[PDB]
């Protein structure tokens, strides 16, 4: 068909409905677990029909990168979102003002296509329908959605549930609800999805209520597929637990631990994110005022049980592929088991109501890649190359 | 109050019964998903008397290695174990390390034992029991083999009758059940000063955390936890390695055929892969490991193969002799000349013709790496004291001189 180019990669049109899925914190074991359980028997034998695949996703496994990666096609040094903020100034990346690249969403549209977007959360929407031109919403605000901004009306009545809990899973659901009744109705050429990791954050693979939500997006593939759309889904990031064999959370407050070695005020620790994991990540930042010696900080940093490693702007840059100018003078990286937090007076721990399970690291890093369909033309695979492969490499 | 000096550590003996105890392949959240889903009552209430810490074990994260320097408080540097077995290139052959005469220190129990100690060690598995018997004398037995138990070999008689169980099955959760009930028999009647009791990663090779079967098992410990609380004794629990999945989203097996690929690069014989995860004659799934040595024949050249090695996807780092025994504290005349290590959720094997993959009923999951290398440090009391980097091998130290 018509083939448009996209942050340099070239992109064949669908024939048929497309749907790509982005399954928040989708560590595979979660996956695996609910099959082996029995409550996954579409997932059970896509093989027979399907492709199962593993990449790797964007480091810092955040969520915003991630998602911005996947539909641009390409790593945050190109799209320039490589967390929820930066600093010079606190701003925060939170609008398509911050984008600098184009989605392939948005290119496909102007050529004509119908293209629709659910997420879960309404932040994510902005983010997304960056010059999109189709249908565009979330099921956080579906009460609100209108025709001209939204491309679509009354959801809610179609979909047959009420404005979901933001900290519920129904968050999710509703998305697969909503994303069925377009499949069926407006029959978009293309179609992106993405729930929340706010099932994942409270249960690990392979409890009840983790295998009951996979059940239930079982259900929803099935009957997309049963649909005749060309099925591709992965995750933004995979999930861990970051805590003690009771529960109890493994931070490490480098605001605090650089403060007391090298003096307050002298050294600013931001963490890209922000109940989930109380702004817990196994990533973070360092900003290093004139002061300090960067030889002095890393010796120190890396020395600290629990880092995994210490990185220099250069390196990380290039090692992960991000913009140099919206990151710390230094990228620290914890461990499979720990979160970074800035300062113990900074937290709210109280709400920890559950283990803390997270993401940000490395060992957040390995995602799975499934089709419905069965592929041609495989060679490092990315969970940003998912576009790629569901509209250029079908066989 | 009776010091003695093991390895170059001193100890306090045991004032009170004292059971150590090794939960194989206990990977932290075990226990957290026991207790988050009711079955782990007693460890859910421990924090508010007992004391739970994290530590390292000794890499490779295999049991062996890792057993024994529990008892002897020291890393394989000292007590030579580093693995089932190795590769001497003096005679070409391969040594297996199922014999206590691999052994280069003494264990901590034979000592409380010489200083007039009652100690009792009691395995799931009978080959442990041999490497962990040595010079001891005291009651020593195993789960396996509870059948052929005497009284001068092992320091009792019909322990079967005591236990009100048959002889267990290697291949299932009772084999590690009967420890700890022949453990509770034993405190119950000889009352051993000190006590070690070491189950089998059966269970956790088969189900994940959180799983009903894993919840099970551990439901089941956990009523044992108690009541040896409850007779008054000082229980310390670790692991030997913890666990993790080696598959993918659909449960394929995450390997690497190490054999193979050399071979392919530099030709049949110019390389030996060994698998030290278990003995050299292993085939089957349990042969694979996060954790292989290589030996080079002395036309490959080294930074080559490390290269080469270090540059396939799923080997998360490739080390030479010298570095890994300065790491990991390992003997180097029992390791190869390479030293390789996996990701992850990925293991290594050495040849697809050698390996019988056919008994994989279930996923794989694994250890042997360093993704295995965190484990839980639990006791019923409260500690003090507590000075860095906590290791399983430390056990033995904060349970009998760190107590409050
Ligand atoms: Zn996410
Ligand atoms: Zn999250
Ligand atoms: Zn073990
Ligand atoms: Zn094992």
């Amino acid at each position: 068909t018509n083939l448009i180019s996209v942050n340099s990669r070239s992109y064949r049109l669908s024939s048929a409905p497309t749907i790509v899925i982005c399954v928040d914190g989708c560590e595979q074991e979660y996956i695996n677990q609910a099959i082996q359980a029995g409550q996954a028997p579409f997932l059970a034998e896509l093989t027979g029909f399907g492709t199962v695949l593993t990449g790797d996703c964007v480091v810092p496994s955040f969520t915003n990168p991630n998602n911005l990666s996947i539909v641009t096609g390409a790593p945050p040094s190109v799209h320039g979102i490589c967390g929820n903020f930066f600093f010079d100034e606190e701003v925060l990346m939170n609008d398509a003002k911050y984008l600098r690249a184009p989605t392939i969403l948005a290119e496909m549209a102007k050529a004509g296509q119908l293209v629709a977007v659910v997420t879960a959360k309404d932040k994510l929407r902005n983010l997304l329908g960056h010059q999109l031109k189709g249908i565009c919403f979330s099921a956080e605000k579906a009460d609100q959605v209108n025709l001209e901004e939204h491309g679509v009306e009354n959801i809610l009545a179609r979909v047959g549930m009420p404005v979901p809990s933001v900290y519920s899973a129904d968050l999710s659901e509703f998305v697969f609800a909503a994303g069925l009744s377009l499949l069926t109705n407006e029959r978009p050429d293309f179609m992106y999805l993405s729930t929340t990791d706010y099932v994942q954050h409270k249960h690990a693979p392979g409890t009840p209520e983790a295998n009951a939500f996979y059940a239930m997006m079982d259900s929803y593939f099935k009957r997309y597929h049963e649909q005749g759309a060309i099925v591709a889904i992965t995750a933004d990031h995979g999930m861990n637990a970051k805590t003690d064999a009771i529960g109890r959370p493994n931070i490490l407050f480098l605001q605090d631990l650089l403060d007391a070695q090298y003096g307050a005020q002298r050294t600013r620790v931001l963490l890209p994110i922000t109940v989930h994991h109380g702004a817990l990540g196994s990533y973070a930042t360092v900003y290093l005022r004139d002061a300090v010696p960067q030889r002095d900080a890393i010796d120190f940093l890396a020395g600290i049980a629990g880092v995994e490693a210490v990185l220099t702007r250069s390196q990380a840059c290039q090692r992960f592929e991000l913009p140099e100018d919206r990151i710390g003078d230094l990228v620290v990286l914890g461990e499979r088991l720990t979160v970074l937090g800035s300062a113990a007076d900074k937290h709210d721990l109280s709400g920890l109501t559950v283990p803390l399970r997270s993401h940000g690291g490395v060992s957040e890093q390995k995602v799975p890649l499934i089709f419905n369909r069965k592929l041609v033309g495989l060679d490092r695979l990315r969970n940003f190359d998912i576009i790629d492969l569901a509209l250029n490499h079908l066989a």
